[PDB]
C-alpha cells in the first residue's frame, strides 16, 4: 500500500469511530473475509450508478398524491417561484410537468445548462418524474408554504469521485472458566451450560456438574451432544452460559468458509445486567483485563376440514404460538402452505433445522417460488422473516429479495429497522448487509442516514461494533469524496460539542438549577471553538438538506433541565435561503436517544399508513439522531412551548391546573381570527393522531411536560427515552379547545372521535407490520425485554381477532377513561418529581 493509502484508512477510522484493520478481538478471519467479500458489491454499485442523478440525489415518490393534498390544488395549477441573483418570477405549472418540461417553458416565456434547486437546501428538482412526485413539492402543499427554487448549475459528478483501490454425535470439551476478580464476601456456586442453537431454537443442551465459583474453575469434561455432525445446520451457534446467569458467549459451529469449527478457543464472555439481540452475538468481549473467559476444545388434494385448520393457522398474528400439532400440519401440507405468502414465517418455523434431510426438503420447497416471487411486497411479512426466529441463509434471502422492489422513499422509512435486523444475521457478510450497502451507495440521502445509523451502533454497542464498522467502511469506500468530506465536517462538530456538553453537566449538579456563572462559562467555551478549528459549515445530521453555518453564541444556552443539555443556534450557510431564521440544535447527554429514534421512525411509518387511506393526522416527528454513547442531537422546534409551561404561566410550580389556559395561549399567538381557527383545526388532527399512536405504542401515559404545542395549534409528543394509570393524554385543557366541558358533546369533539377511530381502524389494517416493528424495537433497542410478555401489550392494544366495531368500542372507552380522571394522573406526576 501507499503512504497516502494509510492516511485514507486513518480518516476512515476517525469517521467510523472504530479500527476495522484490527485483529486483537478475533479468533478467526471473518471480519477480514467480510471487508474482502464486500469490495465486489460496492464496485458493482459504484459502477452502475448515474453520476448526475447521484450528485443531485432527487427525492422522489411513485405513490399517488393523497385526497387531502388534491383538495389543496385549486384549478389543477401549482405555482413555482424561480429565482436568479436578485430577481424572481412565478410560473403556472401542471402537476405532471417534469423539471425539464417547465424549464423549457421558463426559457420560452422571456443558458440551457442550469438545474432547479430548492432555496437554502441542497435539494434538487431533476429527472423524468412529475413535480407532484417530488417530496419537497408535497411538503410545501401540506404545510401551505410556497415553492422556492433558484436557477443554478448542476453539481459536478467529479465531486462524487471514489478513490481507486460425519455420522458421529457432536461433542465439546469444557476445560474451565477464569475471572480476574470477584469480591471476598459471598461464597457462591457455578455451572456451564452449552446449547446448540439455530434461530433461537435450542437443538440440544448439555450442562456441567456444579463446582465452587473461584477465580479459576477447571472441569476437563467432554460434553457429548445427541445431534450428529451432519445434522448441524449452517448458522448454528454453540451458546456457552455461566449460571449461579452471569455470563454468556457464542461461537458459530459452521464458519464463513462452510468449515466445521475445530481446535482450541479461549473466549472472553459478556456479563449480564439486572430476550434481546445482544445475546446472539458471535463477538467476544474486548475487555480482557476485567472479563471472564471459558476455554473449550473441538476435535470433530387435502380435505375440506383440514384446509380450514390450515387456513386458520395462517390467519393468526406473528406472536400467536405454534403448537406441535400446528407445526406438523404446516409441514405435511407444505405445498398448500407455499401457495400463501402470509404462511411463510409460520411454515419456516415448522422446519426441523437440526435435521439435514428436512432442511434439504425445505430447500426443495424454496425452489418453487412462483407464488412468492409474484406476490405483492408485504414489508411486515418480509421483516417477520428477518428477525431472531430465522437463521437460515436461504429463508433470510427470499425476504431480502422482496426488499429489492422497495423505492428509496420506503427504504428510508425502514432503514433503521433493517440496520438493527443485521444484529440477527448469523454471519457478518449477509444478503441484508449487502442490500443496505448497495442501497446506501445508490442514494446519497440513504447513505447519510445509513452512516449515522451504523455510527450510532458502533459507538455504543461492543456486541456489534466490529460487524457494523466493516459494513460502514465498505459504504465509506464508495460514497465519494464529496460525501466523505461532509461526514468529516459533521463528525468534528458533534465531537467538539459533545466535549462541551459533558463539561457543562459536571460543573453544576442534577439536584440544582442553571446559574449566570454556568451560562457565561458556556459562552466563553463556544467563543474559543468558533474562531479556531470548528468547521466553517456542516450538514445537519437529522436534515442533510440543511447546511448549518457559524454558531449564534448570543442565543446559545444551557437548558434548565436535569440532564443540562445545550440549546444551540446556528446561522444558515446558504445565502440563497428564503429566510433569515437560525438552525436550532439541542445537544443532550443522559438519555438513550436510540429509543427516541425508534419511536419517531414508527411514527413516520404510521403517518405513511394514514397517507394510504387519505388521512393527515398532523404528527410532528422531529429530528433526533444518536451520535454516540447516551448522547446525540435533537431538533429545535421554532415557535413551540410545552403544555406544562402554558399551565405554569397561570400558576407556577404546582400542582394547580386550569382548564382554560391552552385556548387562551392559542388566541394570543394568532394575528387574525382566521389563523386562530387554523390552530384549533391543526390541534384536532395532531391531538387525535397522537392519542391513537401513543396508545398503540404503549407509551400513552406521559406527563404534560413532555407534550409540546406550536403557536399554529400543532401538538406533538417529545422525549421517548422514558419507557392508577391512563391510556393517553386527553386532559380537560385539550377538551376545552374542542368545545367540550366534561360530559357534553361539541362539533369538534365529534370530529376528534371521528378521526380517532378512523386512524385507529387504518392502523389495525397493518397489525402484523406494527407488531413486528414493535417486537424488533424491544429486542434491538431496550436493556432487556421478555420474548413472550412485554410484546403481548401491542396485541391487546390493536385488539387482535376482534371485529371492526367491538375494537371501535374499546378505543371509545379509552377516550372516556382519560375524561373520568381528568387531571388525577397529572397531579401525581408532580408529586413523583418531588
Ligand atoms: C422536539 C424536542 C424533543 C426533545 N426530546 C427529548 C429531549 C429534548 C427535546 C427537545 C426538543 N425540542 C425543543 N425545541 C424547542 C423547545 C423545547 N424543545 N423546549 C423544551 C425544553 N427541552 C424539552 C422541551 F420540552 C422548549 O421550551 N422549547 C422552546
Amino acid at each position: 500500500m501507499s503512504e497516502e493509502s494509510q492516511a485514507f484508512q486513518r480518516q476512515l477510522t476517525a469517521l467510523i469511530g472504530y479500527d476495522v484493520t484490527d485483529v486483537s478481538n478475533v479468533h478467526d478471519d471473518e471480519l477480514e473475509f467480510t471487508r474482502r467479500g464486500l469490495v465486489t458489491p460496492r464496485m458493482a454499485e459504484v459502477a452502475s450508478r448515474d453520476p448526475k442523478l447521484y450528485a443531485m440525489h432527487p427525492w422522489v415518490t411513485s405513490k399517488p398524491l393523497p385526497e387531502y393534498l388534491w383538495k389543496k390544488i385549486a384549478n389543477n395549477c401549482i405555482f413555482i417561484v424561480i429565482h436568479r441573483s436578485t430577481t424572481s418570477q412565478t410560473i403556472k405549472v401542471s402537476p405532471d410537468d417534469t423539471p425539464g418540461a417547465i424549464l423549457q417553458s421558463f426559457f420560452t416565456k422571456m443558458e440551457q445548462d442550469f438545474v432547479l434547486r430548492v432555496c437554502g437546501r441542497d435539494e434538487y428538482l431533476v429527472g423524468e418524474t412529475p413535480i407532484k412526485n417530488f417530496q419537497w413539492v408535497r411538503h410545501c402543499l401540506k404545510n401551505g408554504e410556497e415553492i422556492h427554487v433558484v436557477l443554478d448549475t448542476p453539481p459536478d459528478p467529479a465531486l462524487d469521485e471514489v478513490r481507486k483501490e460425519c455420522d458421529r454425535k457432536f461433542r465439546v470439551k469444557i476445560r474451565g472458566i477464569d475471572i480476574p476478580v470477584l469480591p471476598r464476601n459471598t461464597d457462591l456456586t457455578v455451572f456451564v451450560e452449552a446449547n446448540i442453537q439455530h434461530g433461537q431454537q435450542v437443538l440440544c443442551q448439555r450442562r456441567t456438574s456444579p463446582k465452587p465459583f473461584t477465580e479459576e474453575v477447571l472441569w476437563n469434561v467432554w460434553l457429548e451432544f445427541s445431534i450428529k455432525i451432519k445434522d448441524l445446520p449452517k448458522g448454528a451457534l454453540l451458546n456457552l452460559q455461566i449460571y449461579c446467569l452471569l455470563y454468556y458467549v457464542n461461537l458459530l459451529l459452521i464458519d464463513h468458509r462452510f468449515l466445521l469449527r475445530r481446535g482450541e478457543y479461549v473466549l472472553h464472555m459478556w456479563q449480564i445486567s439486572g430476550f434481546n439481540a445482544d445475546k446472539l452475538t458471535s463477538a467476544t468481549n474486548p475487555d480482557k483485563e476485567n472479563s471472564m473467559s471459558i476455554s473449550i476444545l473441538l476435535d470433530n388434494e387435502m380435505p375440506n376440514q383440514l384446509r380450514k385448520q390450515l387456513e386458520a393457522i395462517i390467519a393468526t398474528d406473528p406472536l400467536n404460538p405454534l403448537t406441535a400439532e400446528d407445526k406438523e400440519l404446516l409441514w405435511h401440507f407444505r405445498y398448500e402452505s407455499l401457495k400463501h405468502p402470509k404462511a411463510y414465517p409460520k411454515l419456516f418455523s415448522s422446519v426441523k433445522w437440526g435435521q439435514q434431510e428436512i432442511v434439504a426438503k425445505t430447500y426443495q420447497l424454496l425452489a418453487r417460488r412462483e407464488v412468492w416471487d409474484q406476490s405483492a411486497l408485504d414489508v411486515g411479512l418480509t421483516m417477520q422473516l428477518l428477525d431472531c426466529n430465522f437463521s437460515d441463509e436461504n429463508v433470510r434471502a427470499i425476504a431480502v429479495q422482496k426488499l429489492e422492489s422497495l423505492e428509496d422513499d420506503d427504504v428510508l422509512h425502514y432503514l433503521l429497522q433493517l440496520v438493527q435486523a443485521v444484529k440477527f444475521e448469523p454471519y457478518h457478510d449477509s444478503a441484508l448487509a449487502r442490500f443496505l450497502l448497495k442501497r446506501g451507495l445508490r442514494n446519497k440521502r440513504i447513505g447519510h442516514f445509513l452512516f449515522w445509523f451504523l455510527r450510532s451502533e458502533i459507538a455504543q454497542s461492543r456486541h456489534y461494533q466490529q460487524r457494523f464498522a466493516v459494513i460502514l467502511e465498505a459504504y465509506l469506500r464508495g460514497c465519494g469524496t464529496a460525501m466523505l468530506h461532509d461526514f468529516t465536517q459533521q463528525v468534528q462538530v458533534i465531537e467538539m460539542l459533545q466535549k462541551v456538553t459533558l463539561d457543562i453537566k459536571s460543573l453544576s449538579a442534577e439536584k440544582y438549577d442553571v446559574s449566570s456563572q454556568v451560562i457565561s462559562q458556556l459562552k466563553q467555551k463556544l467563543e474559543n471553538l468558533q474562531n479556531s478549528q470548528l468547521p466553517e459549515s456542516f450538514r445537519v445530521p437529522y436534515d442533510p438538506g440543511l447546511k448549518a453555518g457559524a454558531l449564534a453564541i448570543e442565543k446559545c444556552k444551557v437548558m434548565a433541565s436535569k440532564k443540562k443539555p445545550l440549546w444551540l443556534e446556528f446561522k444558515c450557510a446558504d445565502p440563497t435561503a428564503l429566510s433569515n431564521e437560525t438552525i436550532g440544535i439541542i445537544f443532550k447527554h443522559g438519555d438513550d436517544l436510540r429509543q427516541d429514534m425508534l419511536i419517531l421512525q414508527i411514527l413516520r411509518i404510521m403517518e405513511s399508513i394514514w397517507e394510504t387511506e387519505s388521512l393527515d393526522l398532523c404528527l410532528l416527528p422531529y429530528g433526533c439522531i444518536s451520535t454516540g454513547d447516551k448522547i446525540g442531537m435533537i431538533e429545535i422546534v421554532k415557535d413551540a412551548t410545552t403544555i406544562a409551561k402554558i399551565q405554569q404561566s397561570t400558576v407556577g410550580n404546582t400542582g394547580a391546573f386550569k382548564d382554560e389556559v391552552l385556548n387562551h395561549w392559542l388566541k394570543e399567538k394568532s394575528p387574525t381570527e382566521e389563523k386562530f381557527q387554523a390552530a384549533v383545526e391543526r390541534f384536532v388532527y395532531s391531538c387525535a393522531g397522537y392519542c391513537v399512536a401513543t396508545f398503540v405504542l404503549g407509551i400513552g401515559d406521559r406527563h404534560n411536560d413532555n407534550i409540546m404545542i406550536t403557536e399554529t395549534g400543532n401538538l406533538f409528543h417529545i422525549d421517548f427515552g422514558h419507557i392508577e394509570r391512563v391510556p393517553f393524554v386527553l386532559t380537560p385543557d385539550f377538551l376545552f379547545v374542542m368545545g367540550t366541558s366534561g360530559k357534553k358533546t361539541s362539533p369538534h369533539f365529534q370530529k376528534f372521535q371521528d378521526i380517532c377511530v378512523k386512524a385507529y381502524l387504518a392502523l389495525r389494517h397493518h397489525t402484523n407490520l406494527l407488531i413486528i416493528l414493535f417486537s424488533m424495537m424491544l429486542m434491538t433497542g431496550m436493556p432487556q425485554l421478555t420474548s413472550k410478555e412485554d410484546i403481548e401489550y401491542i396485541r391487546d392494544a390493536l385488539t387482535v381477532g376482534k371485529n371492526e366495531e367491538d375494537a371501535k368500542k374499546y378505543f371509545l372507552d379509552q377516550i372516556e377513561v382519560c375524561r373520568d380522571k381528568g387531571w388525577t394522573v397529572q397531579f401525581n406526576w408532580f408529586l413523583h418529581l418531588v
